[PDB]
């Protein structure tokens, strides 16, 4: 008897596994500097706050306004990358309010291929060009 696997691109796994994934993981962006900054004090002296992995098939970075509740706005991208989407991943951001003193909170906003009505993650803003 032979083994051998047929699925592959079990995209389906793995997109709910790099949903919590990311949250996991933008948590610990606002956790970061205990702040909500742009890479400005990154890719220096730290090995955080400046994540963009891969081969530029991944634009991650943080954001918001906050250093003392939780309002850390973090925008992640994937451009030529190859999971999602049949061009690219296109750009996510996730939203971070635990207050420094309650429970931590989220709120969700992506911005891949959003055709179907909208539930939970909304639609990232225009941003500049």
């Amino acid at each position: 008897a032979l083994e051998g696997t047929e699925f592959a691109r079990a995209q389906l796994s793995e997109a709910m596994t790099l949903a919590s994934g990311l949250k996991t993981k933008v948590s610990d962006i606002f956790s970061q500097d205990g702040s909500c900054p742009a890479n400005t004090a990154a890719t220096a002296g730290i090995e955080k706050d400046t994540d963009i992995n891969g081969k530029y098939v991944a634009k991650v970075t943080t954001g918001g306004t906050a250093a003392a509740s939780g309002g850390c706005t973090i925008v992640a991208t994937m451009k030529a990358s190859d999971v999602a989407t049949p061009l690219r991943g296109k750009t996510l951001t996730l939203t971070l309010g635990n207050a420094d003193k309650g429970s931590y909170t989220w709120a969700c906003t992506s911005n891949a291929d959003n055709k179907y009505l909208p539930k939970t993650c909304q639609t990232a803003t225009t941003t500049t060009p």
